[PDB]
């Protein structure tokens, strides 16, 4: 079993927005790989192109990351082994970068245009101000947006 472990069918993990070291999804994706080291993810899943995203970007591996934090309960400490392990997350334009492209993530084509604005519609039906990615999940997941 896992002293860090999440039950994601029961919380929620933390906003996209919500930041650790100035980059988003940070805190998310540690809480997302606490919940997959203890088999417990609900509907939600670790390594999904969101993560990929992150990982990719800060050129990250998602099995270190999830063995890293282990060990490492505290954001301070997963922190400080994204640094040891990402050069490119030690420059806060880089991360300033990221942080810009992940919070203008919208439906890539009108398929999925379709599918996000159904989603949208089946939580809040008057947001039609809500367009991107990362805002929609903070709505289903009960954030103020």
């Amino acid at each position: 079993l896992y002293f860090q472990g999440m039950d994601l069918t029961k919380q929620f993990p933390r906003s996209p927005v919500d930041r650790l070291g100035g980059m988003d999804h940070l805190k998310r994706v540690i809480d997302k790989a606490r919940a997959h080291v203890a088999g417990t993810l609900g509907e939600y899943t670790y390594n999904c192109p969101l993560d990929q995203a992150f990982f990719s970007f800060f050129g990250l591996d998602h099995e270190k990351f999830a063995e890293a934090v282990k060990s490492r309960p505290q954001d301070q400490d997963m922190l400080a082994w994204v640094h040891s392990q990402s050069p490119r997350s030690k420059n806060p334009k880089e991360v300033e970068s990221f942080n810009r492209e992940y919070e203008s993530r919208s439906p890539d084509s009108p398929e999925k245009w379709d599918y996000f604005r159904s989603v949208r519609d089946s939580l809040a039906p008057g947001r039609t101000d809500i367009t991107t990615w990362v805002k929609l999940l903070d709505l289903e997941e009960k954030r103020p947006v």
